């Protein structure tokens, strides 16, 4: 005989399984059902159906999904099922770790309305069906609508060393961790087997920075599309001033990259050895009021007023093959290392358009070294004496 | 106490819910099951099914898929499902707004026949499994089979402009879109958020076009295969005569493209700035009467005989980077724009190939200029006066 204490489970006492509690009748059924893993369900040619169920949504979580409610809470609470990593960690072994779990896919299908800066832990594969091409209404992806707009939409983790020689996670919008930073142990990077296919971000107007690629060395992203071709009036337009800023990633990949942005298109700063960036779109919302844009995460030597498309600084040599830019004021801005002058601005094939001919200059370079190869595509703009 | 009249339902008589009708009983659950959506089955970590189920088949629409079948309208049920977009609109704002739908990705993993052009609609992604190479009895993807072959076996959407001002889906094999048409607003497209991955497409022989990439900015593609490595003989075999059209297509990128032939590889004509072909395998299946095929669409200044695997023209300036061409009487035809010679022929590293020395030239060029990387392969034709 089996005796059942009062205020018993079938959990507490025994569990369900052969041998203990087995589910009978059809409440049971139902609940065991509606509570389980799918291990009830057959599949073909054998196993069962939690054996190929391996891809994670917002929806699992309850997600509105229409870019209205605050889905904040569910796409961290998403996050974290996967891979939680503590905003402070005792020290390098720690952060180090979170490095090496395991990953797992997100897909998403709708459209998310977030209000807090996202930061993604390391071993995450993001994957929407299409990426936004100039799409005036964002329908599937994120959209960053916080209330400070002095921040980032999304954001890569890096550790930053503190006085008592513990880690905390770098929240700093501004904040861009150095190749130094990363040798003498300043900075531990915790943004590794990360893979974009498809992401859509878009942001309320005036959000200062798009994405936040910093320490993701090795990170991959094909066809993250930045940015809502919103309307005429780039003002309300949803996207960012700075679409993407990115540091320390060295063996980056970045695979058509789309971005519509209103001040700075992308910044590349500092250590990005190997890192390539291929067939991206570049372009501001419209040229109109451009030459006004001040640019945000710039090198000393670059004082000129217009919006940037590209910029590159610190020694940083990302390779540029065959970007797409259109309407900037600047195309590219970049500077070698105050030092010695290294980093190689390379650029092959630009597809350089702007409308009207408004252009300040395709290639401002400061104290460098370049190889450009043009493709009969091109311009200078209408001033007779500055623009070349 | 709850009564209910005679002909009554669930439905009819307070719904199913809380408060209302509850389901009760085997039978029920399995009609529950078998009418639902997964919402009953539970998954790990959280949350039911349906949260996760987002791909689409053909098999939820019953099709036979074995390439004898004809699954047409099962083809076009699951693309309207989808995004439905009807073939007569009213004006520009009526056929742009259909490139802002929910975008979802379709899985093909059978062979699917087919009779009429299929209109791929914004917002669908494709994916199978590999990608053909010349695979000779292909056994996943679409097997076009019309009874008229004057037509193309998929075309992207681009609306015509009517007299009466309204627009229409263009359906004529030969209409492609100009930069012109489209700053005109003579032309619309209709061709956004379209993403494949690894379509293989092969159709009856006579067919003309495989596909009609027109008007498809910013659209890409991965692996696409067409044509079928039938036989030795051409005549015969499960290819086009052109496998690709492109036109208006600015940004719009090709990976590892792979054509099978019999006239011509692939077109690409007018604004098609900043677009790539990178990897393409382009082949006619042989080079046996090669020299008699008549290119179909082609610029004025090109009159010779012989097939052509690549031909550009009208202002359109693909970059072709590492492509392989073989058993052309002609690798490449270009002609730069009329009025300007504009239009760069890029190509970087071509590898190409001819059975038995046969060829015409390698490159054609008119009235245009060129940047030509070689990479120790070629070769000229066996016409010691006119071959180079
Ligand atoms: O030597 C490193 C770098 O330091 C300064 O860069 C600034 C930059 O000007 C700001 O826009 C922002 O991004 O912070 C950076 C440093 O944290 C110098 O101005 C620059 O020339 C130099 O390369
Ligand atoms: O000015 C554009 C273009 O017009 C003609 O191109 C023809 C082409 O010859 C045909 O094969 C077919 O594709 O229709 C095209 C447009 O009607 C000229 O022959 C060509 O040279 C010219 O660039």
């Amino acid at each position: 005989p089996k005796t059942v204490a009062p205020g018993s489970t079938p959990a507490s006492t025994g569990g369900v399984g052969l041998g203990a509690w087995i589910s009978v009748g059809d409440a049971s059924l139902r609940t065991q059902l509606a509570n389980g893993d799918g291990s009830l369900i057959g599949i073909h040619p054998q196993g069962t159906l939690n054996n190929v169920l391996t891809v994670r949504t917002p929806e699992q979580y309850n997600a509105v999904g229409d870019g209205i409610a605050d889905d904040t809470s569910k796409l961290k609470e998403m996050l974290s099922d996967i891979n939680n990593v503590p905003e402070t960690l005792p020290d390098a072994a720690a952060v180090n770790s979170y490095m090496e779990q395991v990953a797992v896919k997100i897909d998403l299908t709708k459209l998310y309305r977030f209000t807090e800066t996202l930061y993604i832990p390391p071993g995450v594969s993001i994957e929407i069906p299409t990426s936004n091409f100039f799409t005036r209404e964002c329908k599937q992806g994120l959209f960053y609508d916080p209330v400070d707009k002095n921040t980032a939409a999304i954001s890569l983790m890096v550790y930053r060393k503190q006085p008592d020689g513990s880690y905390k996670l770098n929240k700093d919008v501004d904040y861009y961790p150095t190749g130094l930073d990363i040798d003498n142990g300043d900075a531990i990077t915790c943004a590794r087997k990360i893979d974009i296919n498809n992401l859509n971000l878009i942001t309320a107007p005036g959000v200062k920075v798009g994405v936040k690629w910093i320490g993701g060395a090795g990170c991959t992203t094909k066809g993250l599309s930045i940015g809502e071709n919103t309307g005429s009036d780039i003002t309300t337009a949803r996207l960012p001033r700075v679409g993407l800023l990115q540091s320390a990633s060295w063996g980056s990949i970045h695979e058509n990259l789309r971005i519509l942005y209103k001040t700075q298109g992308a910044v590349f700063i500092d250590s990005n050895g190997g890192a390539a960036v291929n067939n991206a779109y570049i372009s501001r919302l419209g040229n109109t009021n451009g030459e006004l844009e001040q640019a945000v995460y710039k090198p000393a030597g670059f004082t000129e007023v217009g919006d940037v498309a590209v910029t590159q600084f610190a020694g940083s040599e990302v390779k540029f093959n065959s970007p797409i830019i259109e309407q900037a004021s600047f195309d590219f801005v970049h500077a070698g290392r105050d030092t010695d002058s290294y980093g190689l601005f390379m650029v092959d094939k630009p597809h350089i358009e702007s409308s009207g001919g408004k252009k300040k200059h395709s290639f401002y370079l400061i104290n460098t070294s370049s190889n450009v190869t043009l493709s009969g595509v091109g311009l200078s703009g209408q001033d007779p004496d500055l623009d070349s």
